[PDB]
């Protein structure tokens, strides 16, 4: 169940915390972890959780 | 952009459009076109754009 | 799991199931179970889970979401 | 004929309006006014309409 569907190949770069309303990660069966960032406009972006700014952004997004 | 970022591979069955709040296609460099659809509850699916219902949903979503 | 914030006092009579797009229950902390129904217009209503129509409505909704998993 | 249906006790600190998707006041028969706030993630909170961020929140949603 819940196989890898939506995933990431290459990752974006910094996206201002002000624009993010949400995140989710891809499915564990996808392999590497990819963070799916969602803008207020509901644009979806792929981000590398290994990045400080992504860690940073999840923190804030959770801490709200 | 230059390379394949978000993409998906498991193509759903017709999802009622009421439930939908956004779509975005993957990048050309991903090869095959795939539509990432997002429901109101924020679940992500993958849609085959060859299907009329998908074309219809994107046109509708665009009408907004 | 948490404190009780939103709760229900007077319950709403049957709503045509076609108008319903979502439900959730209050918190266990609250005591009595209350179902919060959301309509297409996104109005929130309080319904009594002891009522067959609310049970039917939750199953309908859950079946919808289930179908989407495939 | 119109009775107190949903209402709530504990209020909430200024929630980012970008997370809000909906509001509704409680019924007049509940007594004091409380605003029920719904987030993108569809969580439900109570807000005090005397606070300016709540009024602001309501006006924004009204335009949304």
């Amino acid at each position: 169940v819940t196989k890898c569907n939506i995933t990431c190949s290459k990752m974006t770069s910094k996206i201002p915390v002000a624009l993010l309303i949400h995140y989710q990660q891809n499915q564990a069966s996808c392999g590497k972890r990819a963070i799916i960032l969602e803008t207020r406009q509901h644009r979806l972006f792929c981000a590398d959780p290994k990045e400080q700014w992504v860690k940073d952004a999840m923190q804030h997004l959770d801490r709200q």
